[PDB]
């Protein structure tokens, strides 16, 4: 009861500080009309921006690195394929569900289980299996293979949520399970690119795991702490450290409702992790 | 825990299983009188001396301080006996763990008993639905009434809880059992305090007001949830996870934990509790 509300007044208080001010120069801005952000208050943090016409930031929590961006609008899709292509994404995890993708008042574009053609790339996908993560929830998997012209062809794996559950919380341990999954798609298309002599191996900015839920800031933060809670080598990092990271990286909101919080607080108690800094 | 401690807590509860197999007409199991079917399934047999009822294949279970019926679920011609059961007992809450996919199945033979209205002998019944409760990770409870009428006796209303949408295919985690055990707790906890502010004699009776926990033979998920059950009790403190599966196989037969994954939930909660897996 007491170190988990003290947890919410340091993030709170965080949050806060990082609130997106008019035209803030810590935040990316529309530049040239067209509309960048989904919900006008979950903003982009400029620095840490991949490209200038996606919400998206590339994080970085201890040793995890991951990009953690919103849905793409339908005027984003073509630039959100480069981003998946330059970064040769070994996994893109989606935590939307089916059913909230095909309610078309949230303009969802279905753009990974089907084919099309964006300006000049061209996409196209396959299921290839779903995998049981736990309690009835299943992660569906594709292959996303993009095409430009005159350049290479990429695949992306796609580990897709379909029926992430719209009203309740995700429980800590099918969220450890999806990290897992996540970690191993990852690992073995990283070992696929570095057979065959990818300088992308070298560039750290290239070869991480994209994650998005609808705005990138709920689920995708639950996924990305586990992630993190999962590498040994971030063993140093209390839960207070962790989630400060990606909101100063991301925007403020990053874990943005208590059940979020309290899944990380779940996995922390479970390895013998500090909630808090001291 | 330790996959060594876990492989012997797996020996010990197999040897007991072997001790407690059925032999053909055995004196600790029910036997089905005439050529009436008492066993939904031939070899998930009915503990004689705990019985219910020598026409029901249900068992009184109490592992330390948690008393409760687990039963099969009961074959159409033993519907009229089931709601005596559950009328005589005042059923503070009934848990139904076989979803809905399973009752539809016409192969599977479990009569829709709690959710339609009927005529089962001289017993009349009714549910109405009253309510969805989430319980984590899409996993829903639908909870009904069931009022239980009959010639020349009082009407009987009994909480049903229903895991509509229990996984056919997957295990459900701890974190959901710990929910579901909860929600059987309190909806149980509530219709005793009614007995009890209206002055029934059955509160006094230890043979009375238990939960009725069932799935489709009731040894799997009925034992996974009767086991969290036992450890959301502060009084079961003592007890490893060896006692309560070897009370509970006693006590009924020794399939309860069908599952080696039904064993998992119940080590999970376990170690969260710092509970010990095996004596000594």
């Amino acid at each position: 009861p007491e170190a988990r509300a003290e947890l919410s007044s340091r993030l709170t208080t965080l949050r806060n500080t990082l609130a997106p001010a008019t035209n803030d120069p810590r935040y990316l801005q529309a530049c040239g009309g067209e509309k960048l952000n989904r919900f006008r208050d979950i903003q982009c943090r400029r620095q840490t921006a991949v490209r200038a016409d996606l919400n998206a930031n590339y994080i970085q929590v201890g040793n995890t690195r991951t990009i953690a961006c919103q849905y793409p609008l339908q005027s984003q899709l073509e630039s959100h394929f480069r981003m998946l292509a330059e970064n040769r994404t070994p996994v893109l995890a989606v935590l939307a569900s089916s059913s909230e993708i095909a309610n078309q008042r949230f303009g969802m574009p279905d753009y990974f289980r089907q084919s099309g053609t964006y300006g000049s790339i061209t996409v196209e996908s396959k299921m290839t299996q779903q995998v049981g993560l736990g309690d009835g929830i299943m992660a569906d998997m594709y292959t996303l293979t993009i095409r430009e012209a005159g350049q290479k062809t990429i695949s992306v794996p796609v580990v897709h949520v379909g029926n992430w559950p719209d009203q309740t919380a995700v429980s800590s341990e099918v969220t450890k399970a999806l990290a897992s999954l996540v970690d191993q798609t990852a690992e073995t298309k990283r070992n696929m690119y570095e057979s065959k002599g990818s300088s992308a191996v070298a560039d750290d900015s290239k070869l991480r795991p994209v994650i998005h839920c609808r705005a990138g800031v709920g689920r995708t933060a639950q996924l990305i702490g586990a992630m993190c809670m999962n590498d040994s080598r971030n063993s140093q990092l209390s839960v207070e450290d962790m989630v400060s990271q990606m909101r100063v990286q991301r925007n403020g909101i990053m874990v943005q409702k208590d059940e979020q919080l309290d899944v990380l607080i779940k996995l922390a108690e479970g390895q013998g992790r500090p909630l808090l800094n001291s």
